[PDB]
């Protein structure tokens, strides 16, 4: 074991290891709540977060779960890494708090767009590193599926990180058209539509997509990328949801260049890819990589995939205690970075 010590902020109690010194908030709320701290074992700084209730009910013990083995597993640069995993427990009987730590980063995304506007170099090397991130963890069947500024940190240098719950020291803006519609069946594409949303709102300092509720967003999206074709209409297995689309007033797709203009023309080009309703037609992170427009960042040999990655364990309906254990072996089985 190591040495833990008591101390409360904002209203929750912090029982953490002496190798973290100065516990400054920095949000709360969700299943989780987390602070700045100074790593004294590496005289770096680090986020702590102290999950909430973590094993109150089962979605909370499973998500808990869940969490933490995504964090183990993810080894990539434009990836949040996990520093370190512990508890103020010393037996899994007395098994109540999970607090996980990685590096503190220096600012949300969403606070570098809203501060000035980036160069075109700027977009280019955040969005390359995005999908840098993104092509490792779709190679292993993951799904972020709330990629937003406020969960893409980027540090000084503006080198960046992919993490998840980011609490800022409407996810719907980049919500793709079918996982709204519903449809069912989303995949990793879902998560490209974001990009593109992301990479909009860099080259132009606004929000592409400012949607109101699920039906604004879609009225949003389709001004801008037009109403579903014969194609797209063959694949929608909703009979209420074609029911829905095909009696708006049908719309035509605009033309991107028109509508981003002044932006580099390979900038538009990988927009119209990304930004597309049928899912099946959007770019891949790794087909995006290789694009004309990230071809000073671009190196087929330092963009790596992902380690098979089992998620069995989603399928599993168990025990509290049962979640609560298996996260137990997977906290004293940690080994860190
Ligand atoms: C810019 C400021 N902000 C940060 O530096 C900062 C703010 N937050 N807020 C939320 N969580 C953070 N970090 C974190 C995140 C996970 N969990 C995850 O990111 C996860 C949980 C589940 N799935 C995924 N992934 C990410 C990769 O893609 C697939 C899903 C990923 C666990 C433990 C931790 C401490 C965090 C950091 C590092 C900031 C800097 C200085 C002072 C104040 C603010």
């Amino acid at each position: 074991r190591p040495t833990f010590y008591r101390q409360e902020l904002n209203k929750t109690i912090w029982e953490v290891p002496e190798r973290y010194q100065n516990l400054s908030p920095v949000g709360s709320g969700a299943y989780g709540s987390v602070c700045a701290a100074f790593d004294t074992k590496t005289g770096l700084r680090v986020a702590v977060k102290k999950l909430s209730r973590p094993f109150q009910s089962i979605i909370h013990a499973k998500r808990t779960y869940r969490e933490l083995r995504l964090l183990k597993h993810m080894k990539h640069e434009n990836v949040i890494g996990l520093l370190d995993v512990f508890t103020p427990a010393r037996s899994l009987e007395e098994f109540n708090d999970v607090y996980l730590v990685t590096h503190l980063m220096g600012a949300d995304l969403n606070n570098i767009v809203k501060c000035q506007k980036l160069t075109d170099d700027h977009v280019q090397f955040l969005i390359y590193q995005i999908l840098r991130g993104l092509k490792y963890i779709h190679s292993a069947d993951i799904i972020h599926r709330d990629l937003k500024p406020s969960n893409l940190a980027v540090n000084e240098d503006c080198e960046l990180k992919i993490l998840d719950f980011g609490l800022a020291r409407a996810t719907r803006w980049y919500r793709a058209p079918e996982i709204m519609l519903n449809w069912m069946h989303y995949n990793q594409t879902v998560d490209i539509w974001s990009v593109g949303c992301i990479m909009a709102e860099l080259l132009t300092g606004r929000t592409l997509f400012p949607g109101t509720d699920h039906i604004d967003q879609l009225k949003l999206i389709l001004r801008l990328v037009g109403t579903p074709g014969a194609e797209l209409l063959k694949k929608i297995s909703s009979e209420s949801a074609r029911n829905y689309i095909q009696s708006l007033t049908q719309m035509p797709k605009m033309n991107f260049a028109n509508v981003f203009i002044g932006a580099n023309p390979l900038a538009v080009d990988l927009l119209e890819k990304m930004l597309v309703l049928d899912s099946d037609k959007r770019i891949t992170a790794a087909q995006a990589l290789a694009h004309a427009y990230f071809a000073q960042y671009h190196d087929p040999d330092d963009e790596p995939v992902a380690d098979p990655y089992d998620q069995s364990f989603e399928s599993r309906d168990l025990l509290i205690d049962e979640w609560k254990s298996l996260t137990y072996d997977e906290v004293i089985s940690f080994v860190p970075p």
